[PDB]
């Protein structure tokens, strides 16, 4: 589990968990201090345990290789505009399937988002895991056009 | 032992020692680079041995839960103004009685100083260690009014 | 083996290795995702291997400052490197423990705004020893070009 702060922003990029190492799960998020959990890969476990210990969980799929859709992105950057503000200090778990995968994503999307150039938020996330992003990823970041509408 | 640094500034949250493993506590220090200690809770131990080593403590305790005094913030401000340029690459420690406890609060005012907001400072400080702080203390870290008078 | 990123820029200070556990220290490097490695200190191993793997390695050796061309040849591999590679590692090492090999990286941070003691603190938060009096002073009148754009 890789933890990223930058501003008053501060995620947790964790593994895919299973219903049987499902309350070690939740222990350790609680102690992170997740509020939410954000799934962008398949879905495969039962989240009634999640969200009846007060973490809500939110399944945002999108197809590996590819660029999330810009609703996604609008959807995300609400998210964290919201919940980093309406619960300070509280953190954002995200996790995809296999390994980190493509949960860095949108991790480096809010980054950018908080001032940083893709290369930057890519090095941000590099230095807390070694093997974040592949070619094809960073290939899209760089096209990536930041609405930059976040304010702090 | 948490590690916060920001501009100039590098500051470790440590533990309260005891008489007997004073010496490793200073030998740590010494590590570190600390040249001051801040005890703001309970003073438990005695300082002989430590400024002896060239570490000098200073007794700022600021009650139960209670937001530290304005006398205590500027001391403190003019502490971290003078140490870190006096003494480049030197760091500040402050410790409270029994696990962090209310120690991680002055390095947050010194985290705002520097130009963070207090979530950012709290995310900032929890990153290093997730249960940094309670309830209380977000609170008045909430309406705490930072002079914004350092230079950096 | 420390690592240290800013802007555009990430570092590895890594220790001088031997053409014995060169296998290995590729293997990191590589997933360190570093492209060039500067020797700053003695030359101790042969380079063809790293060299055969993608990874560049320059010898710039230099108590002493760095010469001003060293800075200058530094400043260029950091502008080009991290612009023509995102996301890469620039590795630096010494000869027997960190050494010198953390000035360079300070001289980077501080091209990228932070001042000589901000530099020295983000590397001590990494590496509490980093740096020795001697070092401290000069980095203290080195001048930055202020030429890195982020």
């Amino acid at each position: 589990p890789v933890e990223v702060t930058y501003k008053n922003m501060r995620f947790l990029i964790t593994h895919n968990p299973t219903n049987a190492t499902l309350n070690k799960f939740i222990e350790e998020l609680k102690k992170y201090g997740v509020t939410t959990i954000v799934r962008v890969c398949e879905a495969t476990y039962d989240t009634t345990l999640v969200e009846k210990e007060g973490i809500h969980v939110l399944d945002w799929p999108f197809d590996d290789g590819a660029p999330p859709s810009n609703q996604i992105v609008d959807d995300w950057l609400s998210l964290v505009k919201i919940k980093f503000r309406e619960e300070p200090g509280c953190c954002i778990a995200v996790h995809c399937v296999a390994g980190l995968g493509r949960a860095p994503v949108l991790v480096a999307l809010a980054l950018i988002e908080g001032g940083m150039k893709y290369e930057d938020a890519v090095q941000f996330i590099r230095q807390k895991r070694r093997g974040a992003f592949n070619s094809k990823q960073l290939l899209y970041l760089e096209k990536y056009r930041p609405k930059m509408r976040l304010r702090f």
